[PDB]
């Protein structure tokens, strides 16, 4: 139902990224409309549900795609939960050693931890890390980057 | 209603504590908590909706009881910071470090608890199932070292501990 956001938010992005990742991705039904507003927030049904986390969990109970998001087929959700915490932790800042760890861990995986498809995760760090020396030096993050932004970003989002 | 959990886990044990939490802390209302089982992972069937692990679990009881207000200090306005906490602790997979504890000890000197002025915090909950193994084999001399500590995991014990944990 209603899905109110902030209009320069990191946080705010991720929910984007991820309503977008429901439509792309599992919807093969109605998604939240959006309103703007000083501090994250979900009213679905009679229930309100405040800020972030809370919102994302909401949102991945009444869109059943926990499995997807966290890669239970892989028995991986310990580490993409361990991801975006770390990052969301560290106020969603990546330093450059992070980012040089993302291109070498980038260089086997399609995606930063599943094999198969997109995940949390990918949306997390997708958002917070949001020029051509880079391009080249770190060629397996620019790959997925494009490859995301190709893929994911639709109806809501953020710059190309 | 039914909440199914793990023998021997930290992320149990926070379940666990939890509903302690909701018991003692939010009579005009005598409302049902869920009920206790053992399986190999941590499971909340709650109508006909099925929650699958800690985070999902945990911010469906969040929900249910509504108790968010008091666990992340809204009060206070400090949500962020215990978020950020428990977000720190999971990252590092629930392992304490003893430098974690000097600095630890230096937070909780004057504060009753580790965020909050007020009660206690959901990072207060993690923080006691996630050291009551490093403290529970911590000599007097080592416990007494970081005293504030021991005051405050003695404070939680006995105001927080009930019929659901199983923390010794």
């Amino acid at each position: 139902c209603v899905l109110t956001l902030v209009k320069d938010d990191i946080k705010s992005d991720i929910l984007k990224l991820v309503l977008d990742y429901i439509k792309v991705t599992v919807v093969q039904v109605k998604l939240p409309e959006i309103c703007y507003d000083k501090k994250i927030t979900l009213q679905y049904k009679n229930k309100t549900y405040k800020d972030l986390f809370c919102t994302l969990y909401a949102l991945i109970d009444i869109y059943d795609c926990y499995s997807e998001l966290f890669n239970e087929d892989e028995g991986k959700v310990s580490e993409n939960e361990e991801f975006i915490f770390h990052l969301a932790s560290d106020k969603y800042i990546l330093k450059q050693s992070d980012m040089k760890h993302l291109n070498d861990l980038l260089c086997e995986k399609s995606y930063i931890i599943s094999n198969k498809h997109a995940s949390i995760v990918d949306i997390f760090y997708f958002c917070a890390i949001h020029a051509v020396k880079e391009r080249i030096e770190f060629s397996y993050i620019y790959r997925w980057y494009l490859h995301i932004q190709e893929t994911l970003l639709a109806n809501f989002s953020t710059l190309k």
